[PDB]
């Protein structure tokens, strides 16, 4: 705040190497006039038409022996009705099988974006889930973030 | 819905063989005040500030031939000047041949997300299209979006 | 209707070699309410909350020698700290082997879209920095864009 | 009208990217007597037998990787027994190898016309669709059409 | 109350191996007002002007040698000259050259639409026949069949 | 004879190697009850819905050195729009890179079937043509023909 819009900006925390934890107070972010964070998800007050958006960048270390599959989704947790309801998702499986025999792993980089304004409710907790946590680039700021904005 | 704000969230019609038919009355279909779902393209209600966003999950179960070129374009054909002047565009390229005979299925997923703000006046057509709908993922509901929101 | 809000939306100059010369004074491209385009940097007039966005579609006819690497870094320069603070950071790597010996050069395509909302102060300047302005595609409308809007 | 029997002749919108669209107001495009196309489907508004016919012509220039299988599948999704029962269907094979290379690509003009008598009901939706939209001869009106006549 | 105008439209036996038995009923298969299927023929009720349509689809893996060249006819065996006159017939060759030993290959597809309007009498046997009954396709709804309609 | 119907069904003139003449007074020449035939044109009386149709079987023992490109167009001249206008056209590509070397020129067969109803009127002349008669096949049961019907 300034501007009266419950808005969030939750930059991924770079501490626990292998999971992903959303964090506030990481330089510049937002968790004001309504918007709060609890357990790996942002709880939406009142209700409304909120713009959702989460970024995740998959830092590579070569080409593991298989088609790993990458999956970036943003789930919704409703108050009345609950559990795992898919509001929006995406996928992109890394490297096409090279098995590093030659010039092994000069990194690979696959960033994914998700966005859309949706109809939410009071206490509606939205969360950005990942399939393979073991690949996120931590030489960031903007490489991994998650935010919601009031409209 | 809150206010008189022209919102419109549409997905792709699974039952529209080799054609990206934009559909409502789904999982989070928003039809606001003056939002008109015509022949795929969107009609602007009032005027001014409009946010246009769209994701396209170009999925593939193996990589075929040459240079892929899966594009995703958003153009506006207005009143006054009745012709389609582009807004947004994007082309992603999965296939870097690989096509080995002896493997064949190289499950590629190369999504194309877009988002920008435009002028859009009263009585416009918002054309959200792609060049190869055969490679359309209809697995998740957060598969494809078309969206408008006046500010 | 125009809203009482600062919003910028520039398209990279169709005619300008090797530079991201954001261009205004275009048809469906916007540059309004206080926010202008100064030093080839998007400068803001107010404060509070702002929606920052930009995508830079790349192309290189052929997959050359070693990791070319690509990065899209949206930074904020303030009238007080006067240092660059990276807000939207991301990396793209389009060829993990290719060297098309007997086929001249297969022209890969790779779009990088960075977008999030931030808390910015008065008089701050915005820049959609790019390391390799060698591979951008100008035969667009929206292949390379930049936009802001306070909310 | 002359005749008051339901006659609908809808020709393909030549500016619909990667999708076969049907419109009227063209050449000899008569969507008369109760027959209306709501969403790229022809809705028979009465009981009775009708002559259903439609043709599609495929462009293509330079035969690719084997079997694209152009499919012109004329169908009916009846409102009573809510299932999309194909009435017509057509699978065609474009080339016997070629894979241009040396004598680099020439067109392979292919006509696909279907027609037959079918007894229908009120509100019955008629489907045209083609799986290969990226191969249409949208230079000439009269070689891409849909039409039904009552008897 | 559909119509009281003699009409027939028999599809081929979905379970009859390498032949061409004609079945009324089946899918959206028609036969009404005198029109009847005898010894696999469209025998005429009463005299008049009738529309005659018979389309077939041929399926075959690899395009051999020889030059089998699939053909399809419609003959009018009646009462006077009840010896069969070539009502309507044509020829199409799927094979110029292949003999696919370099794999075993992939198939070929070839549809053949026959149609016209004739002056037939009471009790006329109209016979639609394919010289090579092996090459067909029951992987349809409406690929292979016969049909007539009164005036 | 029966039911006053603007009908016509005509075959070719086999007695002219280089031509395109439709001969009335053949096996089944249904040019009666009102229709006319003059300068290779089916003369349209009354006015009304006329389902037109024509098919041509092109034959050739191997292909000459180049892209021959066979066609087939159904055209009309109306008292109002006094000019040869395109109603129904179709193109077919028969040879690629066959132009023999090995063995003698192997026969390709290309049937061209088209049809579709339009609004025809009194004084309308309809022309049934092709590109080059040099590939027209004699054995015309239903090899080469043209016909009209009305409703």
């Amino acid at each position: 705040t300034p501007s009266d819009k419950p808005v969030a900006h939750v930059v991924a925390n770079p501490q626990a190497e292998g999971q992903l934890q959303w964090l506030n107070r990481r330089a510049n972010a937002l968790l004001a006039n309504g918007v709060e964070l609890r357990d790996n998800q942002l709880v939406v007050p009142s209700e409304g038409l909120y713009l959702i958006y989460s970024q995740v960048l998959f830092k590579g270390q070569g080409c593991p022996s298989t088609h790993v599959l990458l999956t970036h989704t943003i789930s919704r947790i409703v108050v009345s009705y609950q559990t795992k309801v898919n509001l929006l998702s995406a996928i992109k499986s890394p490297c096409q099988r090279e098995t590093p025999e030659g010039a092994e792993a000069k990194p690979w980089y696959e960033p994914i974006y998700l966005g859309g304004v949706f109809q939410l409710e009071k206490g509606d907790r939205l969360s950005a889930e990942i399939n393979r946590p073991d690949y996120l680039l931590f030489a960031e700021s903007g490489q991994v973030y998650f935010g919601i904005i009031a409209l």
